[PDB]
Formats: structure tokens, sequence, C-alpha cells
């Protein structure tokens, strides 16, 4: 029975290898980095992979690994998938740990923008969780962290995680993680998955998927939000994606929105990704 090794980068970004047989559907290997990573609540998270283009694709857990990832390398990401709006709610305090490392990694990238403030505070939890209490020893006036807090780092900011990590005495690794996340959850683009397109009229927009619906930045700024119980059909045709809109209170038809996407495999993408969360945010 052949066996085909997979390479996944963690949220750490250590990487786990291991085999599956070569007809495997993804959730076999799925399952076996969640029992890796201790992970029971696996609802909010899955495995990306790069399609022949380099986009980033979610793995279907429901459907042959072989025919997702075609030609290319058995290689794989273990990421959220669906951000929690409220992650107090969550069991596991592991789950919390893994959804921190998503974001600091979502915010290092610039994928979050995030104020000089919440950059600082933010960096002020993880260090309390990871290092414990502010210890002066280890840090002088001229301290630099290995922890990798903003897409671009400063003295300024350096000095402000410490200011603020002093001011978290006692607090514990889970309690930390739970404050990271309470401000973490509030920034605007939390859990927002962004997706270049064009409006009916040309007009160069980006999508986001979330918890909350469809948004649309016609601007560099949002400019109308979709909430998914709004949202009956999404479909895809050729480059165009389309969302079906519910009537409302007294109007006699449905209203259909369209726009172009780069190509016909982006277009199916976006259509998969507002499905899912769609699915996802109905039930929760
Ligand atoms: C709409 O709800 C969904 C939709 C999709 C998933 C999913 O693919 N998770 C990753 C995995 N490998 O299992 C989970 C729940």
């Amino acid at each position: 029975p052949k066996s085909m090794q997979c390479k996944v980068i963690l949220l750490d970004g250590s990487e786990y290898t291991c085999d599956v047989e070569k007809r495997s559907r993804g959730q076999v290997l799925f399952d076996k980095v969640c029992e890796h990573l201790n992970l029971l609540e696996k609802d909010y998270f899955g495995l990306t992979y790069r399609d022949a283009e380099n986009q980033k694709n979610w793995l279907d857990p429901a459907k042959e690994i072989k025919k997702q990832v075609r030609s290319g390398a058995w290689h794989f990401s273990f990421n959220v998938k669906f951000y929690p709006p409220d992650p107090a709610q969550l069991s596991e305090d592991i789950t919390r740990y893994y959804l921190c490392l998503q974001l600091r990694d979502d915010i290092v990238s610039g994928r979050l923008p995030c104020s000089f403030v919440t950059l600082a505070l933010l960096g002020s939890y993880t260090v309390q969780s990871e290092l414990g209490d502010y210890d002066p020893d280890e840090c002088g006036s001229d301290y630099i962290s290995e922890f990798r807090f903003a897409p671009n780092h400063t003295k300024e900011l350096e000095d402000k995680v410490i200011e603020l990590h002093k001011s978290h005495r006692g607090m514990t690794p889970a309690e930390a993680e739970m404050h990271f996340l309470e401000n973490a959850k509030k920034l605007s683009m939390y859990g927002v998955d962004l997706h270049h397109a064009k409006d009916s009229e040309g007009v160069e927009i980006m999508l986001g998927v979330c918890a909350s619906g469809l948004l649309i930045y016609r601007d560099r700024l949002r400019i109308n939000r979709f909430a998914w119980p709004k949202v009956l059909k999404i479909s895809y045709k050729r480059n165009n994606f389309y969302i079906k809109i519910r009537p409302g209170e007294f109007e006699q038809f449905e209203s259909t929105i369209g726009f172009k996407l780069p190509n016909h495999r982006a277009a199916k993408r976006l259509w998969k990704v507002c499905v899912e969360h769609h699915t996802f945010f109905r039930l929760l």
C-alpha cells in the first residue's frame, strides 16, 4: 500500500513530516496533524497548499489529496480557516494558543493592520505568555526582543512592548493569550480573507470573506457589507463571481451582484470560501 511523504509547516514555524496512503482524502492528513498538535477543537482550522499558479488553496478534507496538489509537492501549512468572533467561547486554552500563533503571523505579514499601541499591547501579552513576568536583567535600555511583533520593527515599538509587559506581572499564559485575543478580535481586518476583484464597471475592489459576511472595499476603506443571512446563493461562471441577495421587505425581486475575478480559478476559490463561511457561521 503506497504512501506519500507529507510536509506541514506548523504555526510555530516548525515542520511536521508524516506519510499517508497516496489515495488519501485530506481529512486523513488533517487528523494526523491535529493529533500531533493535541488539538480537539479542529472545526476552526485546516491545511493550505499552493496550486500551479502559486495561489493558497484550502485542502478539501473530503477530496483526494492527489487530485488537489495534482502536479505539485505534498507540502502544506496548518492555518486558522474560520476565525471565531468570540475566542473566549472556545472550550480549550490550546485552541486559543494556536489562534494566537496564527494572528501573530497575520500581524507580522501585514494581513492584519494594527495601530502602534495595539501592536505593542499584543506584543506585551505574547511576551508575558512565553517568558512570564518582566525581568530587567534580560532587558536593558537597548533591548530588542527575538519576537517578531510587526511588519516593521522600531526601537519605539520595542520600548512600548516592555513598558506594557511590566504592567502584566502575575499573568498566566492562558490569561495573557485571552487578553491578546480580546484585543485582536476587535481589529477591523480580524479574520478577513481578502480577494482582488473588479466590480460590474471594471473598478478594482477587494472582497473580504469573514464571519459577519462578504465585505466590499470599493475604495481602500470598506464601502459595502452583505451579512451572510441576506445571501441565498453564491455562484461562479468563467471569471465571474455572483451573490443572490434576498428581496428587501416589500421588494418584488431578489437582486444578483456580479464581480470579475483575475481568472476562473480565483472565481471558484472565492465561491468555495464564501459557501464554507456561509455554512460555518450559519451553524456556529
Ligand atoms: C462549513 O463548515 C466547514 C467547512 C470546511 C471545513 C474544512 O474544510 N476544515 C478543514 C479540514 N481539513 O477539515 C470545516 C467546516
